[PDB]
């Protein structure tokens, strides 16, 4: 029934050069994702530092993502969450009027809505557009969790809501979700446990690691979707070291560092309050990167 | 250092037909003035800061500033953000609009490092010339301002004069005031108002004081005069309401209580915040019965 | 390495009038063997090991050893303790009384360091010549056996062949098997039996199998045979019972369920364990109605 | 109610060639007596209770009881267990051997329910006629004694006169004394000794007092006399050592410090406890240099 966006997906970093969005590098990075088997890209999400982007930069990165993926099978799942419902509705409509195929909408952060409030929050979002809406649960960042019951109720009550991106380190909850609502699309939000989530019936990943190693995250996901769990687990095991080191500090500090170390972006620039990693963690990321075959452009 | 301390209220923002009830806002703030409160915090967490428009945000700061003119009560305006350039803009805004200082919560959701938190607050502190109070609430932000970072910011930036602590960590409050006794430690958790003050805390930014400003004001001023027996006795008496006011996420219970007390006209929130459950509504009403609530 | 893997049951210890019901104990083990179980764990956490006398500990190990003679079912005896010299004595005891291997939980309460945990288990491993399975359950012990410590112990001590994981941390299970794929990772949490097995885990030590031995043994054997579809569907039906069996601290719900199913005569615990609340008693009864419980 | 309050020391248990140094044990207790300590706690957590033999347990209680005869110092013997019948035996043991009261930690590892904790402690309290102090340390036991359970036990059983809290939860300490101000709240965390005392706590059971008994004793008695300025100044002064004494799991740092101060002859632990890392050894030595350490 439901319109879905699944498979291997990349939470795109937003490269900056002299405090401005590096627009051809942004486009150059997405084409690199397309050519390495990625099924969808997520502009202006957490890994893209949406929280510090201006309104316009937000529009520029969605429009570049939409245009770069034209004429390919690669979908654009635009970041559109906010802790204010009227703001999240505006972001959802914004992503729709600018050509996104669907939206990722993170649970409200900081203001800790109740489960009832989360239901009304997402119901208002789902009714505002006619494109797929993927919930994003990351309690370590938001201070709140969308309960299994709330996710399932939203999936059943609102046409557009087709699943949830899980970044809670709780494989029990992933069993809980798919055992009581097996029709939903559970999406891995934690690279280290990509395979365990997929092997339980998860239908995709929204990846940080795929920024650096899109081919490996792509192959992992597609192996698992084709039920080649031995080959999916083998990439997951090989990726564990980089999957962990990419969170030595808060994402996207390590991944942007690695992208810079790989020569895939020109400057190691963040928007405050994000900043360069410690020099110790800088060295750790560079060291761990050395075992992986990093595709160029 | 210029400071803003004493008994302070995290002001609720009353809504009427989904729009800011400006007259009730002013009436609630003066009600605070008349009950011994030393400072008010407009457009903070308890004020549903996150969901207000730019104009509403301006309207409530301006009302607060205006209502406090001609009194000793200071306006400590909410100005935090998880984007440094946004927080700098909010800081400048509050300054330009007559606020006596700013409360600026640690960046939420994007989890900056300690180094990033330092640069975040340094940029905010250099952007204005009014006192800046840090706000640490890791349960809401996903982030913590370490003791070392707080102390470094206090020592390096003239405007940063202390921290509002909402971490349930009296150990950290000992850590803070034992290594930097000059800072102003402000209670951000009503239930442990007295323990924080008794260790050298110099004020509270209270949720409960919305409902019981006279008791929170007396508690704080007793404690500041080292009348610890009387401060602790008010803290002990207030425990039941202090807990029930977080039966659901603040400000859902306090707005419910303010509505039950007839102090605001509508039990209206801005989504994703909403009315409490029917059971918690009744629990709040039940606990309120043991307290004497001042009218207008 | 000698290993003990597959579908395993953490045996409850039935009491009658404050005494170990030896007949029931043998009959329950009898029942597990007949439903495809590969090994039984006497005198573990689910068996209320902490409150058994020396005599009772001995009794239940010997009954387990006796009941599994002439079958393929191994006896993996509980032998952990937070005192190394006591754990060595328990390990030697289990070997002297016919156990095929030992489960040895990480020291509880005294929170040893990783270095101490390494020395603790090396002393245990050198004390016997039978396989040793580590048991990590930080929610109960207050300590964690780190991945590095587990891997070092697996490589440095012949008898140590894997770890029972009860940490709600599938990341650690990836960590373990990605860096030491030769070890035997055993599920200690029934609800996530399949995810652990599907990542290369080689068995479960189950609470649910006390009640539903046929379903837990089929799940494990399906997964071990790389029939992950059939393993996952049994894991999915078992979720409701897997969760309700921990509505209160194990083994309070499983003994309640065993009593409700008529598999044990009395709902008796040894203090400080006790009957569940009346609400949770009814909840366990309600969840059981969807399942087909095998009798004797 | 009969109570045991004031400044109290959780005694380390010195070992020499794997055996309890009985002479050193007595000499250490006499040092505590001579430095203002009001009570000593033999065979507790800091004394490595979990790894002592029956004989050693009794030897250390008898040495403590004998050494404190003719002094104002009471013996609050460790007597907790996670098995109620074992804890009852330990309670009767301490009473029959001259202890003035017992400390009884919440059952560890097996996670009893609040109902089970109530029945656990009621049986212990009925078994003896000397004061019983509860010990809540959820980070070690995996369980918490709720405020309601503590208050119920205090009200229903004569011997239960308070609780030793090691939960880093000053909110709970407000909760306890706001609803039951007659109980004796005892600090189980040295860093927050003063905040607990200034809220109405009536004593400490201290790790730091092993090394600095005069300073912990002065802190407590200043606080008990409502000299909070002087009590807080010692608490602030002690923060660095109070923190470093848990760089690793207690009693690893305190025994290291006692050995570095020449107060015990060998840095020996019973496994799974062990010497600290070389880094933390040096850190402990560094922080110790800022303090005046009394000899014998
Ligand atoms: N910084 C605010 C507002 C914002 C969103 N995107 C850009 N700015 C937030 O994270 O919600
Ligand atoms: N909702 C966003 C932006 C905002 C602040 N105030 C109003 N809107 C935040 O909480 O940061
Ligand atoms: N109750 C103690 C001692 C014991 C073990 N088995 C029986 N008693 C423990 O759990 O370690
Ligand atoms: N080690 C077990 C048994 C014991 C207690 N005291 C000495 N041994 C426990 O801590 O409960
Ligand atoms: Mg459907
Ligand atoms: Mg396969
Ligand atoms: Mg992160
Ligand atoms: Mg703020
Ligand atoms: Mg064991
Ligand atoms: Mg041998
Ligand atoms: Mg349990
Ligand atoms: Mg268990
Ligand atoms: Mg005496
Ligand atoms: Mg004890
Ligand atoms: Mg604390
Ligand atoms: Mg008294
Ligand atoms: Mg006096």
């Amino acid at each position: 029934d439901k319109n879905i966006i699944i498979g291997a997906m990349t939470a795109l970093i937003t490269p900056f050069k002299n405090g401005k969005v590096d627009e051809q590098s942004y486009a150059r990075l997405i084409k690199r994702q397309i050519e390495n088997g990625i099924d969808a890209v997520v502009p202006v999400g957490t890994t893209g530092e949406s929280a510090t982007l201006t309104h316009e930069e937000h529009r520029t990165c969605i429009e570049i993502a939409v245009e770069t993926c034209k004429g390919t099978k690669v979908k654009v799942l635009a970041g559109a969450g906010s802790n204010a419902t009227h703001e999240a509705v505006g972001l959802a409509k914004f992503a729709k009027e600018h050509g996104a195929d669907g939206i990722l909408s993170v649970a409200p952060y900081y203001n800790k809505p109740t489960q009832q409030g989360l239901y009304e929050h997402y119901k208002a979002i789902a009714q505002s557009v006619d494109i797929p809406v993927l919930l994003y649960n990351v309690p370590g960042r938001t201070g709140c969790e969308i309960s299994t019951d709330t996710i399932i109720k939203l999936f059943r009550d609102c046409e557009n809501i087709y699943g949830v991106k899980e970044a809670s380190g709780n494989i029990d909850k992933c069993v809980d979700l798919l055992a009581h609502e097996p029709r939903m699309m559970l999406i891995s939000g934690e690279d280290a446990i990509n395979y365990p989530i997929l092997s339980n019936g998860g239908k995709g990943v929204i990846s940080v690691t795929s920024n650096l190693l899109p081919d490996m995250i792509s192959a992992l996901t597609h192996f698992a979707l084709d039920e080649n769990y031995k080959e999916a687990k083998k990439i997951n095991d090989e990726l564990y070291n980089i999957n962990k080191i990419l969170f030595c500090e808060s994402n996207p500090i390590p991944i942007k560092t690695a992208m810079y170390l790989a020569g895939l972006i020109e400057s190691l620039e963040f928007r405050l309050p994000l900043c360069s990693p410690s020099k110790e963690n800088f060295a750790k990321i560079e060291e761990v990167m050395k075992k992986y075959k990093i595709k160029g452009f």
